[PDB]
């Protein structure tokens, strides 16, 4: 323990107390949302996109949103497998810790596993060290690794679990527990803190990762001073992340305004389909219509056109729902939903998420 | 008993002190931007009625023994106040409209400020002057140094996150100050609902009601214990004390901020008072109908009521409105308007609150 794991304590006069309170705000904020969940759903899908995009990016990887999407509306490489990687893992999060399981140390093994050979067929290193820091000895990883471990599950108070996620994502890569992927691991598990911690009371999307594709400069410089194990140094780097996490709330916590969303962003996005000749008037009707109700039946566009016989509407939903653009909301049901997370809808979408500053590259 | 000197200054405790849990805790409570659909001009009859009740709390704690149904009778029936004990709590309800007039939150608190809240305080019973003559309050000499000293306090741009302590620590100095004469404990209660206000409670809702005596009032020994702990003036001791007013405040916040749900305002608390005027047949059918209309719309105009009494020409509609403004069931907006509210800080229908807020835990007696 060159330098020992324990909690930081702050005075009152401190702005890591200021920061602290701040995140603990939007932590226990009460406000629901007026968006449908089916629709926060297909949201929550494209921003697990965003993420396994931008933690993969980070350690060089060359593809794009572009060539990531392409890939996945319709249709390889090394460089897209990564990503796919970092995406069952998200999945994996959420699943696992919505089945009322723990973050063990087993679990983060299975979560590195998946990030290197996501859906195939774990063990820390046996080698070295390849800064001014030094990963300790691969006989002594497996201790700390069940230090680290009980130090976030201990039952400390609540008003502990945000400094906890800055200290234990230092903790993480100061200890580089595997041979490689630990940059892909520590965020991940830093999503995972996140969820357990309380941040997803079903209206709000988590994007770690673009708190440190932000600066990636100011990132790794942070992670130096607190290699040194010194309280200044641990404390600056707890204010860099846990001022980084609010700035991130406080953008995708818009995104929960129904009024927001489908202004900025739903409504958008079909323009932006129907200027690229995705959809035509008669669908773009429709799928207006859908965003506006959250769902649609056949039997609701008897008005909305009032000029088409009743045949040529029903031949417009087996349209829209054999291309994707509309999906049903259960398994055999005939009550449909937009299909943004899987369909061409998805391109509009995320050409409006990056006009209104969601999206770096 | 002796004075023993004592600074005034702002605490700086550890993360890991109850203290920072408490302030946090209220944090969370200052910054809930509560969405209600209580109408504002229904919740200001309402505000009233709690201005009441902290007018006869903070006059109790000073030796002041009329009861609650004393006081209400004096309002709905009679007219004013005759009695000098009549008056300690009138002048004290007075004084709280004062501040909600003439104070808004990150207006500056002036050594003026302070007088006059002592002036309303003691009017009719040296006014807004100072001392000229356990722990011993200082010389007389050196009361102006002490408020001024205190007013700046109050008024420094010191961070937000100071403000719920500036709250505690400014009503334990003002005391241990002891600047006037007489009428020191309903002033101080007068200025701590001055600073809550100041500090911005009332910003972000359109309806949150503050007793700032309900906490020093469930007890009364443990308010003086804490205050005698803190003359002392050492950090432990301040430290107990800011930790005794920041969770008592958050506690009468929890059960305070319920009253901005319309459905439980209106089913536990202005439905009742209604049936209860009913009960009583101070109220007749077409009356109550009409009334629970304002109560459910938050306001009422003769022409609101077509479907509500069909039967009824419009001129015969504004004549059932006249008898219930009569009575004072129904109150102007404000003077000279057509449109109405139900007068539940005016009429019959104060008692009815009444029961019901005594049913439902915020009155002790």
């Amino acid at each position: 323990n060159h330098y020992d794991l324990a909690l930081l304590n702050p005075s009152f006069d401190s702005p890591l107390v200021d920061a602290l309170t701040e995140l603990e705000l939007l932590r226990h904020l009460r406000l629901e949302t007026d968006v449908h969940p089916l629709l926060f759903a297909q949201l929550k899908s494209i921003f697990h996109m965003l993420e396994s995009l931008g933690s993969a990016r980070i350690e060089g990887n060359h593809t794009t949103l572009a060539d990531y999407v392409e890939s996945k509306v319709e249709g390889s490489t090394d460089q897209l497998k990564e990503i796919g990687n970092i995406e069952h893992a998200m999945n994996f999060i959420d699943e696992h810790l919505h089945a009322g399981e723990d973050i063990t140390e087993y679990f983060v093994r299975e979560l590195h596993a998946m990030t290197v050979n996501g859906l195939e067929r774990g063990a820390y290193r046996s080698h070295g060290v390849s800064s001014t820091h030094l990963p300790p000895e691969f006989i002594h990883v497996p201790a700390y690794m069940q230090e680290l471990v009980g130090f976030m599950n201990r039952a400390d108070a609540p008003k502990y679990d945000l400094m906890k996620v800055a200290l234990a994502h230092h903790r993480f890569g100061w200890i580089h527990p595997f041979g490689n992927g630990n940059g892909r691991t520590v965020r991940l598990l830093t999503y995972s803190l996140l969820i357990k911690y309380g941040f997803n009371k079903s209206g709000r999307v988590l994007n770690p990762t673009a708190v440190f594709c932000n600066d990636r400069e100011r990132y790794y410089s942070m992670l130096a001073e607190a290699d040194t194990g010194a309280v200044e140094g641990l404390e600056q780097w707890c204010l860099y992340v846990l001022t980084g996490i609010s700035a991130e709330l406080k953008k995708v916590d818009k995104l929960s305004d129904l009024h927001f969303l489908n202004s900025k962003v739903l409504y958008p996005a079909l323009e932006y389909s129907k200027g690229r000749g995705v959809i035509n008037e008669t669908e773009s009707k429709i799928l207006k219509r859908t965003i506006s109700q959250g769902t649609v039946k056949t039997s609701d566009l008897k008005e909305v056109l009032p000029g088409l016989k009743p045949a040529q509407i029903t031949y417009q939903i087996g349209k829209l729902v054999d291309r994707g653009l509309l999906q049903p909301v259960e398994v055999g049901s005939r009550i449909y939903t937009a299909g943004f997370s899987k369909s061409d809808l998805m391109r509009g979408v995320i050409h409006a998420l990056r006009k209104e500053g969601f999206i770096p590259d």
